């Protein structure tokens, strides 16, 4: 089990005002440090989140967070389970912002929220760098969903810490599970209905931030350009390993696909060959022909296998490829063009 710490520095907050926190497993004889990001979508103005507050709680605040988390998929400490990073050093940081990992606001006066992701991140990395992080050899940064779109908003920023506090010697790394979207035509809630309006009203209400050379490009008012995996991934300088189901589920929910005659058939192939085309010039990259959401902490994220070769395995070619490589395959994008094409989609 991971053991909770609540952060040291109270006025880093969940949106309740509470104390944001990580869960740690510590392995003194490793010096790979695992820190993972939650997932969980996000709210967007006051009658939003007040409606997450009733029914999602845990996502808003710690205050019923429990003492431990097991640690399951790529987290799992058992070499069955996990065989890429089983000997690691394991962190979960528990999404309690609602702001996809990128807020910089205090609760005030004239804020009944806090957004304050994008710091949670760094106090995290702050205080476990008391705790063995300051001996490290490789700082993976992962996340699912929204937090797979949270490690390509914070990986640099990061990297740019432990540089600027005196460990350059530190390789930060990051891995994005589920968090690279398409702000495509839909087929057919308004944060699933009209997701690029619920994006550039959040990032005004939680002051949120993006990595700085994505901001340049873009410019003042058109920063929700950067929460789009293919727009803000060429920006990025650390290496960054994209994991995507061709055929994501939260996509097709924001597209009003609902699970068949030409027109919808059309458009599901167009989108398998659009995602296919973003992950082109990826060079690290796994992304099977399957229906699904969200792969590195489930148990079975050995199963799904492209072109021959596994998760796990790619991700090792990876650690191998940041020393192409015979017979160890880092960028593994399937060619076949409807979801269960490939034999080992889950069930
Ligand atoms: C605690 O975090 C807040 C928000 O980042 C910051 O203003 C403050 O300086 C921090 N306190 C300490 C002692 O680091
Ligand atoms: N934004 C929100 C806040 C409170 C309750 C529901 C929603 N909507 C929603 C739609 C799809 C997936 C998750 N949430
Ligand atoms: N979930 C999704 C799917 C397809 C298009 C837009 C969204 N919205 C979104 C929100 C934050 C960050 C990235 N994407």
């Amino acid at each position: 089990d991971l053991r909770l710490h609540l952060l040291l520095n109270t006025s880093v907050t969940c949106n309740d005002g509470s104390p944001a926190g990580y869960y740690l497993k510590e392995s003194r004889g490793s010096r790979r440090w695992l820190l993972f990001l939650e997932g969980g979508w996000y709210c967007f103005n006051r009658e939003n989140c007040d409606s997450r507050y009733d029914t999602m709680r845990r996502l808003m605040s710690s205050r019923d967070w429990p003492r431990t988390r097991t640690g399951t998929g790529i987290l799992s400490s058992q070499p069955e389970e996990n065989p890429y990073w089983w000997n690691a050093n394991m962190v979960f940081i528990p999404y309690c912002s609602s702001d996809v990992w990128s807020g910089a606001s205090s609760k005030s006066e004239k804020n009944e929220y806090a957004f304050m992701g994008a710091l949670i991140i760094q106090e995290v990395v702050r205080e476990l760098l008391g705790r063995g992080l300051s001996g490290a050899k490789v700082l993976l940064l992962a996340g699912s969903s929204a937090g797979g779109t949270g490690v390509l908003l914070n990986v640099d920023r990061v990297a740019e810490q432990l540089e600027k506090l005196g460990y350059p010697a530190i390789q930060v790394r990051g891995l994005a599970d589920s968090g690279w979207f398409l702000d495509n035509k839909q087929y057919r809630d308004t944060i699933t209905c009209a997701p690029t309006e619920a994006i550039r009203r959040g990032i005004r209400y939680w002051n949120g931030v993006v990595p700085e050379r994505c901001r340049r490009q873009f410019q003042e008012g058109e920063e929700w350009n950067c929460f789009f995996g293919y727009k803000v991934y060429p920006t990025l300088r650390s290496p960054v390993f994209v994991v995507q189901w061709l055929f994501d589920e939260a996509q097709l929910t924001v597209d009003n696909v609902h699970l068949v005659q030409e027109g919808l058939r059309l458009y599901i192939q167009n989108l398998g060959r659009e995602l296919r085309h973003t992950l082109k010039d990826v060079p690290a990259s796994f992304a099977p022909a399957c229906l699904s959401h969200e792969i590195i902490i489930r148990s079975h994220w050995t199963d799904v296998q492209v072109k021959g070769t596994s998760l796990p395995r790619a991700l090792h070619c990876w650690d191998r490829s940041l020393h192409p490589l015979k017979g160890c395959p880092v960028h593994l994008v399937d060619s076949c063009p409807w979801p269960h094409c490939n034999p080992s989609c889950p069930t």
